[PDB]
């Protein structure tokens, strides 16, 4: 869940934490246009607070989002007022139309529980892009790529409230398991603390690949990317 | 109270903070040798984990601590393993000989309740100290230098532990209330989370002052000090 405080510290911990959405923005509407030149729709599926769709927004006619949580999505409808925003689940949506791109940024598609949750997933993708579009999916960490025991800590501040966040990493199986804590403090708030806990799965490179080829896409994986998690893309046909 | 995780976090807290006991030692054992050409020795009372006492004994021939907390006293003790460091209370507290000089650093007074308790710990400190003496108290803030509101935070690591400390005070009639919260992070640990809440006493300096003229010893001020708070030196007689 991303409900709650959770989603009101989303934005200032991700800015904290130097993520550039601006650039990665730019960098995915370029990727987009590589591959498809008039492209003038894109999708974002778990969009969050919509920090990427407000400057895909400059660049494309038409961007809309998909998101599951109810809170994300009040921040990211209000950063987007002029934009159609779902509420939906990316593993059975049906919009009624394609987009030019189907996106899904920062390894939202690790919140999937197996291979059935990811192959649905990549199906309704490959169902809302168009035949010159292209599905963009910002993997999680593959299992050998995964570090047990990371631990990151930051602190921002901004308008009066420090916030200090801190995550703990391990592996539980096939996925990993992620704590996150927070302390939230001002001079009139005091000092809340507030946490919560994750399980991302941990997909194999072949996993991704595999539902990606069963949606009838062609494959490519970049490494890199974003996040140092790299970057897939797929192609109808 | 200064017990369990609280005392083991203490001397990290600080280091990660800048104190520097090393310099502030040497400044206190110049500022006895000002006052007592002579002086071998020198007990500080509330002495904590023992910080200051480690670098006086390079200084001093005798060297003293006392102490209330048994798990602060626990860790002076480890660090001062040649030195008598005695369990105790400054309000009421009997050693049987006197010394150079008796310190009370960092504010620990600032955890006496009101003028009874104050002019009891100054007139022991002055039942402890040799007539060429001197006794030095660093205050607490007075309630016109008291800053509601105040937020400070900080992040430290060693060993493969990383700690965050916040801390809120505010005003809570003649007293601070201090909420002190820590998220304690490391790869096998996890994180764990710890609070503690002090209430310091605001005595104004006309109160300080009494309580030494009260005990049978001069009194000055000296702005600044270790800490922004100042220091108070009381001289017999
Ligand atoms: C260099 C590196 C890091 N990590 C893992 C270790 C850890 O799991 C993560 C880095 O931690 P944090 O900066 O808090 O990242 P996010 O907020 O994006 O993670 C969340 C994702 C979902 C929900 C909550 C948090 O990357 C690896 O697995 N391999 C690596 O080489
Ligand atoms: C500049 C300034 C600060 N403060 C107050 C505001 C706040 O109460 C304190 C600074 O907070 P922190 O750095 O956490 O200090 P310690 O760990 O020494 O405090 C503790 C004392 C006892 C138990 C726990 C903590 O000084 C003032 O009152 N006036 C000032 O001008
Ligand atoms: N089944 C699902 N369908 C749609 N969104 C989902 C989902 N499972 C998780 N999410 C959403 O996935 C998001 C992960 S955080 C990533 C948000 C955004 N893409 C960004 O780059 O900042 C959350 O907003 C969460 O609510
Ligand atoms: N009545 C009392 N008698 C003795 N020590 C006391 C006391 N009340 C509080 N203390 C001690 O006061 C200390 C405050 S923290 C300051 C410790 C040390 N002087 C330093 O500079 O780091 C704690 O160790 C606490 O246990
Ligand atoms: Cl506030
Ligand atoms: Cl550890």
């Amino acid at each position: 869940d991303y409900s709650g405080e959770i989603a009101e510290l989303y934005d200032l911990v991700h800015q904290g934490k130097g993520k550039d959405y601006h650039r990665e923005a730019a960098d995915l509407a370029a990727l987009v246009r590589r591959h498809s030149p008039k492209a003038a729709s894109l999708l974002d599926v778990a969009c969050g607070t919509g920090m990427h769709l407000r400057h895909l927004a400059d660049s494309f006619g038409t961007v809309e989002g998909l998101e599951l949580s109810a809170d994300m999505l009040a921040i990211a409808r209000r950063r987007n007022p002029d934009a159609v925003l779902h509420h939906g689940d990316m593993r059975d949506f049906s919009l009624g139309r394609r987009f030019s791109a189907v996106t899904c940024m920062f390894s939202a598609i690790g919140h999937l529980a197996g291979q059935a949750e990811l192959d649905a997933a990549l199906e309704r993708f490959a169902a809302h892009v168009l035949p010159d579009g292209v599905v963009v999916v910002e993997p999680w960490w593959f299992p050998e790529n995964f570090t047990p025991g990371y631990v990151a800590a930051g602190t921002v501040e901004a308008g009066g409230t420090t916030v200090t966040r801190v995550s703990h990493s391990s592996r539980e199986g096939e996925a990993t398991r992620i704590e996150v804590h927070y302390l939230v403090a001002g001079p009139d708030r005091g000092i809340t603390h507030h946490e919560e806990s994750h399980r991302i799965t941990l997909f194999t490179r072949e996993q991704y690949e595999r539902a990606f080829t069963a949606a009838g896409l062609s494959v490519e994986f970049m490494p890199g990317g974003p996040s140092g998690r790299g970057l897939f893309t797929g192609l109808p046909g």
